[PDB]
């Protein structure tokens, strides 16, 4: 499914994105924007062997599994395929997991990149939330 910016904006806050652990709605539009342009059923390999699956670009090397990425862990206990779903409960769950860990939304290279600092507000700008 590849979502429109209200549409997933909606389906995140539905989910109980919108400020988890600090975060407004906007910071988890903008990092999907860029992680996946809000295309559920994004994959990209990483140099390392890992990849990197869904809406949120979940990396296999220490959240799902994927049989395929030796040494990994599988930390939110579901397949890799389950984060490529139309359906985000899988990847906002896993996320919930992500961006509780030390480093917060750092751990997405293309929010810290492309979203920290931004008025990510403008991603929910006409949004009926
Ligand atoms: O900054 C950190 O998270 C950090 C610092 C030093 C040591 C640890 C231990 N991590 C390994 C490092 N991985 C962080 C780097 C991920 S990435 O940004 O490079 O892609 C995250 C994976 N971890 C998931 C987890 C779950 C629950 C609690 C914690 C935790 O207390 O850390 N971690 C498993 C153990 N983590
Ligand atoms: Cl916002
Ligand atoms: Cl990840
Ligand atoms: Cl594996
Ligand atoms: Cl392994
Ligand atoms: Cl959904
Ligand atoms: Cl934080
Ligand atoms: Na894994
Ligand atoms: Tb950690
Ligand atoms: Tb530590």
């Amino acid at each position: 499914k590849v979502f429109g910016r209200c549409e997933l904006a909606a389906a995140m806050k539905r989910h109980g994105l919108d400020n988890y652990r600090g975060y407004s709605l906007g910071n988890w539009v903008c990092a999907a924007k860029f992680e996946s342009n809000f295309n559920t059923q994004a994959t990209n390999r990483n140099t390392d062997g890992s990849t990197d699956y869904g809406i949120l670009q979940i990396n296999s090397r220490w959240w799902c599994n994927d049989g395929r990425t030796p040494g990994s862990r599988n930390l939110c206990n579901i397949p890799c395929s389950a984060l490529l779903s139309s359906d985000i409960t899988a990847s906002v769950n896993c996320a919930k997991k992500i961006v509780s860990d030390g480093n917060g939304m750092n751990a997405w290279v293309a929010w810290r990149n492309r979203c920290k600092g931004t008025d990510v507000q403008a991603w929910i700008r006409g949004c009926r939330l």
